[PDB]
DNA sequence: ATTGAGGCTGGTCATGGCGCTCATAAATCTGGTATACTTACCCACATTGGGGCTGATTCTG
């Protein structure tokens, strides 16, 4: 739910993008892995107050 | 500057705990009726306004 009124489910997103649900899942997992890769999001890691 | 393989782009098949929906049920929430006789509670100032006089110009017997 980023920069929009509401979020969209994975199936509606796949339908809008003409991409299967599993391919959408794999692309999301690749994006999450790339964000978990180091040398990035250092301020995001610093955003924890514990 | 080609043709022989690895990494990575397309989709397969269910899969699995989660959430919305149906139904049961005792606890919680509402309305109702009692026929010996019981009858009235328990500080000091300053200002404006209302009501009772107080003359003072108009009229009277």
């Amino acid at each position: 739910g980023i920069d929009m009124n509401t979020d969209y489910t994975l199936e509606e997103v796949g339908k809008q993008f003409d991409v299967t649900r599993e391919r959408i899942r794999q692309i999301e997992a690749k994006a999450l892995r790339k964000l978990r890769h180091p040398s990035r999001s250092e301020v995001l890691r610093s955003f924890l107050d514990d």
